[PDB]
C-alpha cells in the first residue's frame, strides 16, 4: 500500500477534544456551521439531518474547503452515533418562520420534532451543552431542558444575542460608531415581546438617556423607539426580501459557541430559566444577561429595570408562559 | 441632536482603503461574501445584483452580523456607483450549470451579461483587480480581460484553485494527513478536461509516483485516478445532492482574495493567458500555477509536465479554444 | 538563472505599511503583536543601535513562514519608512524602577526633535501613534514638531490603563474583561482618573448598586483597583525590569482600529482644550473615535463633580510640566 | 457585597480543557507564550521558573493584556502544581549557547536541569505532550523521553521546524515567492550537522534539482549550499547582533503547538526516535518529517534521500548518538 510505503505508523489512536455537532442543515444550520468553521472553534464538526441527500451534499461542500480551514474532521449522518462525544450540540432543525409568521406559530410542530432529536443527542453526548436555535427559541430551550434531563446550566437558547447585535448595529449606524463601542441590551422573548433596556444604552459609559431623558418614549424627538421596532421587525423584513435569515444568526450562534468552547465567561442575553427574578415564580425561559462558559450558564446578571421596563419583561414572560405551560409533551 | 450631545465632531467626514465588491448575490456570491468578511480582508464590502429584494435582504442579513465582524461598512445597490473605489471586484453573477450540464454550456448567457457587468465595474474601480468566478471561468477570464482593457495580470480566474483543494482533501483522507501537508496540482480547465499533475504529487517532498510509478494510471492497484475523477465530478455530485455548490468555492475565492489583498505572492492554480507555454499559440486562458499578489498575477511557474500530462494540458487548451474562438463580443 | 528556468516574469509600493521607531522591549512587543494580528503588508523598524536593529529584523524575518506580512525591513535611515500609513514611536528613555514617567520628559522631547521631522519627511500623510513616555506630553510635542493636524497625532494614552482596570474588575467579578466596562481617563500615569460613574456590566451601573463606589466612603474600597492600575507599571518594572507585553497588545489594538477604519472608541491622548474650561493645549486621554484618519470625534463624557475635579487636576499636573519645556 | 448585588450565582469549577504550560520565562519561553496567546490555542496558560520576581512580573504583564486576548486564565508559580491538567508542556529552560559554542556543549548543564524539571512537569498532567525547545534539542528530547518514561509519540523536540522555516524564507527571498509556496526540508540535528534535502526542494511540485542537477553542490553556479550555511549560522548571527534569539523560535513552537492542540496532522520536521530508518540501529533522536496531532507524533514520513543525503543524515545521527553515549542518568 502506498500509504505504508510513505508513512510508518507509530500507534492506533483513540476521541475528539473540542467536537461540535449541528443538528439541521437548513439555512440557519449551515450558516452556524460555516461560521464555526471560520472561527476555528472545533477539532471535529458533525452534521445531522433526516434529509439524506441534502445532508451529504452540504457535508461534501464543507469538506472540499478543508485546505482553507483548521477543522480536520467534518462528518455527517442521519444516525446520531456520528455525534458522539460532542462538547456542544447546536439544534437548528424544525419548521422555520414563513413571511409574516410569528416564531410562536412554530411551537407544537417543533416540540414534536424535539421529541425525536433531544433523546438521540443525549444518548451519544450525555455531558454536552445544548444550544437551542430553532424557534420559538425560548420555549424550545425549556422543552430541550425537560426532555434532556440536563441541569439547566447545560441547556442554552441563542435567545436575544442576535436582537442585541441588531440593536447595536442600528445604534452604531445612527451615531457613526462601530457596534463594538455601542452598548445596549434587548431582553425577554426572542420575538415580538422583546424589551429594550433604555436605561443601560451607552457609548463609553455615557447613558444616552442621561442626555435625552425621553429616550425610547413617544416623546422622543428622534424616535429611538423605532430602533427597537426595527429590531423586532428585522427577521420579518429579511424573510420577505430573501426568504429566510441566515448570516446574522450564524454569527450570533458562533459567538455563543466561542464563549462556551473557550470558557470565556462573557455576558450574553440568552435563553435561561428566570424563576426567582422580577417576582417570576414559574419555569419561564427567556433572555437575561448570562455569564457563559465551559459549563454553560453559571451565573445571571441582575439588570436594574425601570418600572416600565420591568412591566414589559413580565409581559414577555406572561406571553411565553401561556404557551409553554400547556405544551403537549 | 442626541448624536451631537454625545459626540463632538472634530474632523469633516471618507474613502475606503481595502474595499471588496462581490457582483452576484446567489449562493456562490454570498459564500464568497461571508468567507471574505470572516477573514477580515476588507474595510468595506459592496454587493451588486439585479434582483433588488434578494440584494437588499442579503445586505441586511450581513449588516445585522456587524457586531461579530471587523468590516465597518456593508452596502449594496443595482447601481454600480456603490462599488466605487474597490481594490478587488469578484464576479460571480450569471447562469449556473444544472445537473447534466457542462459549465461550457453557460458561455453565451454569461458572455452576454459580462458585456454589461465588466464595463460598469471598471468605470468606478480603476485600481481594482478582477477576480472571475462565473463559469466557464477560464473563457470568462479571457472575456473579462478583452472587455475591461485591463492588463492580463489584473484579470484573474478562480480556475483550479478549488479543483486542487479538492484533490488535496481527497489525497489527505487517503493518507491520514492534513490537506496542508498533501501537495498536488490540478491544472487546465476548471471543468471536465482538468489535468492531475501526478508527477508533482508529494508529501514532505516525497513523490508518490516514485513510490508507485503506476500512480494515476488504470493499472494502479489503488486506483488513484478515481481521486481525479472525483475532483472532476465533485461539482456535479454536490449539485445532484444539495442543488448547487457554495461553501468550497466561497473558501477558494476567499483564499485568492487573501493573497491579493495581503500581497502574499503565494502560488495558486488560477486562470491566466498561457500563450507561449507548452507550444500554445492562441490567447487561451486556463489554470497554471501563478504567483498572486497586490498587482494580481505577476509571474507564472513553468511546471515540468510528463509527456502524457503535457498532452492532456494541450487537449484542455484545444477544448477551450474551440469555444473561445467562436465568441462574438 | 534557476529562478528564470522555474518562473516566467510578467511584471517588473506597499498599501498597508506600518513603521515602528524603537526596537526596545516596548517597540518589539508592538512589532510582534502587529505581525500576529495581520494588520500590515510591510513592517519597517527604525533605531540608532544598528546591530540590535538588524538582529531583531532578522529574528522576525525568520518567522515569515508563520506570518502573513510579506515584507519586514529595517534601517537607521528613515527612507526605509516611506509610504507608512501608521508610524508608531516607542523610542527614548524608558520608565525606571521607582520613578514617574514624567522623569523622562526632557530627554524624550530632545530625541523627538530628531525623530519626528525624519518621520514626517518620508510619510507626510501618516498617522503618528506616540507610545514613548510621558505619552500625553510627547503627543503634544509630536503634534507641534510635525505640523500635522491634530487628528493624525495620537497618544496610546490610557488604552492600557483601561485594559488593566477592566482585567482587575473582571477578576473581582468572575467575568471576562470584555464584559466589564469602565474607563480610566487623563494622564497615562499617577493622576489618571477612574470614571466610576460609567463602570458597568450588562449596562448595569456598579455605582447604582454602591453609590460610594471608588471613594474613601466605599465600604469595599474599590479605589484599591484604581491604585493597582496606577501602580501596575511600577510593580512590573520592579519584578521583570520593564513592561512590554500589555503595552504591545494595547498598541496593536489601536493600530487595528486605525488600519481597519473601525471607529471604535478608545481612551487615548488628544487635545482637550475647551473641555471643563481648560484653556491651554493640554493633551490627555478622553474617549475618542479612532479610524483611518486618526481621531475624528471625541465622546463628551459626563463626569461627576468628583471625577471632573480629578480630571482637571490631571490636566493641571501635565500642563505644569509641559509649560516649562522648550523646543 | 457588590458582586452579589450584581450577579446571582447558579452553579458551583471543571478542569481546563486546553491548558498549556511553558517552563522557563527567558526570551524563548516568553516568545512562545505571547505567540500561543495570540493564536488562541489555550484556555489556560501556566508559567514555571525558579526566578520568582521575573516569573511574577512576566505573568502580570501578560495578564494586563487579557482584554485583547481569548485566554481567560494566566497563572504562574515556582510550584509545579500550577501546571496541573496541561495538554501540552513546553520546556524552554536551560543554558543557552554563546558565540562560538556548540549547542552540544550545553548538554551536561541542561541534563542536570531536566533531571529536576521532567519528573515535576509530568507529575500533574496525565494527558500532556512534552515539547522540548531547550538545546541541544534532539539530545534533550531523548533525555526527556528517558526521564519521563513517556511513550515516544508524546515526547517531541522543536527540532528543525525552525531550520526548515528559515530555509524556506531564504528560498522565498531568492525566488520572489512567499515561503508558504517554497518547499524544502532541513533534517537531522538542529545544529551544525543538519541536512538540506535538495531532492525534495520544489515550487508547485517542480524539483529545483531537476532544473539544476548541480543544486546545493560546490559546482552550483548560484551557490545554493550557502542557503543551508545561512540556516546553520542563523542562530549565531542573530545572537551576535541582538544577544539572543526569540521571535522565530517562539513562532516555530506556536506552529507545533497549533498542530498538537488542534489535532491537525500536519507534517513537521521535529525531533523523534529514528531507530529502524536509514540503517540506524540505536535510539537516536533527530528531525524527520512527522505527522503531528492531539497524541503527539502518531506517524513518521519515510523520506526518500539520495545516497549523499542519506550519508549526511547518518553522519548527523552518528554525531548525536556519540553525545547520547555521554549521558549520565
Ligand atoms: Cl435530525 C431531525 C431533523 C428534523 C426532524 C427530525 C429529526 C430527528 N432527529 N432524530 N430523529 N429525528
Ligand atoms: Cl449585476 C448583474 C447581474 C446579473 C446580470 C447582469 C448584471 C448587470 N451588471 N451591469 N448591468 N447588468
Ligand atoms: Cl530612531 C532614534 C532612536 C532613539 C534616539 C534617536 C533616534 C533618531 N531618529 N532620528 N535621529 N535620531
Ligand atoms: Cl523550572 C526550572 C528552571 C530552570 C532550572 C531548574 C528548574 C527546576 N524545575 N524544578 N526544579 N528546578
Amino acid at each position: 500500500a502506498l500509504k505504508d510505503q510513505l508513512i510508518v505508523n507509530l500507534l492506533k489512536e483513540e476521541v475528539p477534544q473540542n467536537k461540535i455537532t449541528v443538528v439541521g442543515v437548513g439555512a440557519v444550520g449551515m450558516a452556524c456551521a460555516i461560521s464555526i468553521l471560520m472561527k476555528d472553534l472545533a477539532d471535529e464538526l458533525a452534521l445531522v439531518d433526516v434529509i439524506e441527500d441534502k445532508l451529504k451534499g452540504e457535508m461534501m461542500d464543507l469538506q472540499h474547503g478543508s485546505l482553507f480551514l483548521k477543522t480536520p474532521k467534518i462528518v455527517s449522518s442521519k444516525d446520531y452515533s456520528v455525534t458522539a462525544n460532542s462538547k456542544l450540540v447546536i439544534i437548528t432543525a424544525g419548521a422555520r418562520q414563513q413571511e409574516g409568521e410569528s416564531r410562536l406559530n412554530l411551537v407544537q410542530r417543533n416540540v414534536n420534532i424535539f421529541k425525536f432529536i433531544i433523546p438521540n443527542v443525549v444518548k451519544y453526548s450525555p455531558q454536552c451543552k445544548l444550544l437551542i436555535v430553532s424557534n420559538p427559541v425560548d420555549i424550545l430551550t425549556y422543552v430541550a431542558w425537560k426532555i434532556s434531563g440536563f441541569p439547566k446550566n447545560r441547556v442554552i437558547g441563542s435567545g436575544c444575542n442576535l436582537d442585541s447585535a441588531r440593536f447595536r448595529y442600528l445604534m452604531g449606524e445612527r451615531l457613526g460608531v462601530h457596534p463594538l463601542s455601542c452598548h445596549g441590551w434587548v431582553l425577554g422573548e426572542h420575538g415580538d415581546s422583546s424589551v429594550p433596556v433604555w436605561s443601560g444604552v451607552n457609548v463609553a459609559g455615557v447613558s444616552l438617556k442621561s442626555l435625552n431623558p425621553q429616550l425610547g418614549t413617544d416623546a422622543d424627538k428622534e424616535q429611538w423607539k423605532d430602533v427597537h421596532k426595527q429590531v423586532v421587525d428585522s427577521a420579518y423584513e429579511v424573510i420577505k426580501l430573501k426568504g429566510y435569515t441566515s448570516w446574522a444568526i450564524g454569527l450570533s450562534v458562533a459567538d455563543l459557541a466561542e464563549s462556551i468552547m473557550k470558557n470565556l465567561r462573557r455576558v450574553h442575553p440568552i435563553s435561561t430559566m428566570i424563576k426567582g427574578l422580577y417576582g417570576i415564580k414559574e419555569d419561564v425561559f427567556l433572555s437575561v444577561p448570562c455569564i457563559l462558559g465551559q459549563n454553560g450558564i453559571s451565573d445571571v446578571v441582575k439588570v436594574t429595570l425601570t418600572p416600565d421596563e420591568e412591566a414589559r419583561l413580565k409581559k414577555s414572560a406572561d406571553t411565553l408562559w401561556g404557551i409553554q405551560k400547556e405544551l403537549q409533551f
